[PDB]
């Protein structure tokens, strides 16, 4: 299944920062207002609730910048070919978050309810409505879509 | 598939058809049992996202309140039933260990005990404690989560 990362609190999206069908290797993870293919998103399992987060343009994942365990409070997310164990999240569509194998979240850098276009997006442990994500259709993006098959 | 079982995480109990049939008439009342073979086998059909039918692999019934209300009050008795309607509704949440009634309760054992004994049933309820959590498990692994959407 196809669908966008939707910030719950400002309507933005994931985006790789620059909009590229192919981001080079650490790219970062950005919050921008536009819908294009460039930020559709699919989520392969590897173990029950956690795997990895596609960038369906590229084929990279979503990575914690450095590739850590415990990534420590605002690490870069950002985008990389490679696949393991810290690369993966579970898509918690329950309480609307996504969660890095570590346990910390993915956030808006400064925890914004309206973070402007092209503001970062970080590792964090916290825990409140700026971090929150919904995972809706790309032919509505108000429609929630199961991202798990 | 996926195929699982419903596990009570308090006690390690499953959730069965009273009776264990591989044909349980309808309105039969879901209970937990210590017991595992294929008549308390589960999937779970998705109908919307979260939303699906929880069904009993061996008949095809699937579980609901009884009477189908789309408000059921607490203590209403969870049975299985032919029917396919939105009153039947679930959601299978893995990640605060429960399952959800469309109407916002959830699935407990009758009275809130952590450790009920064999053949306690299963009612609606609304309220959110560690006796009323469930987790999804491999039949050939009952210690190993398994993803039942799909
Ligand atoms: C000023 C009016 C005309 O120019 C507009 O200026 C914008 C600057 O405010 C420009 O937007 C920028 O366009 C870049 C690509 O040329 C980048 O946009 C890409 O990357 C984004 C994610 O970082 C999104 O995916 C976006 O869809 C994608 O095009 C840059 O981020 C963006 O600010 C642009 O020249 C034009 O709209
Ligand atoms: C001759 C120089 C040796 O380095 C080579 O080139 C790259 C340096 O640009 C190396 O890649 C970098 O390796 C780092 C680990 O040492 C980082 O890679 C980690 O983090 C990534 C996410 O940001 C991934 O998770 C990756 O799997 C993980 O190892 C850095 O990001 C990466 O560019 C390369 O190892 C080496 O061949
Ligand atoms: C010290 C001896 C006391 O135990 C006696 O033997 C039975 C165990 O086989 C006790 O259990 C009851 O067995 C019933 C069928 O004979 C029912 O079991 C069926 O349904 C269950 C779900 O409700 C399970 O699916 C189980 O696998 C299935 O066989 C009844 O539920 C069960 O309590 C009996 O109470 C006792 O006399
Ligand atoms: O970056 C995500 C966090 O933003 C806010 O924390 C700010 C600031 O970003 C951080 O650098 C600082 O150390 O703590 C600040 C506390 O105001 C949010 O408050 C956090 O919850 C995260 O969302
Ligand atoms: O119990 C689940 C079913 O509830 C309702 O039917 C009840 C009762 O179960 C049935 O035997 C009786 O004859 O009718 C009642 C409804 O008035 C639902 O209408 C069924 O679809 C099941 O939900």
């Amino acid at each position: 299944t196809t669908f966008l990362i939707k910030h719950k609190a400002s309507g933005k999206f994931l985006h790789p920062y620059g909009g590229s069908s192919n981001p080079a290797n650490n790219t970062k993870l950005v919050l921008h207002s536009d819908i294009h293919e460039r930020m559709y998103f699919q989520f392969d399992v590897v173990d029950e609730r956690w795997g990895y987060i596609k960038h369906v343009a590229s084929g990279k994942i979503v990575h914690p910048y450095g590739g850590q365990a415990n990534p420590p409070n605002e690490t870069n997310m950002v985008l990389h070919q490679d696949r393991h164990d810290r690369a993966l999240f579970a898509m918690d569509f329950f309480n609307d978050n996504i969660m890095h194998k570590g346990g910390k979240y993915i956030h808006p850098k400064g925890g914004s309810p309206n973070p402007p276009n092209n503001t970062e997006t970080v590792i964090h442990g916290d825990k409140h409505a700026a971090m929150e994500f919904i995972f809706v259709s790309p032919k509505n993006k108000d429609k929630r879509v199961l991202v798990y098959a």
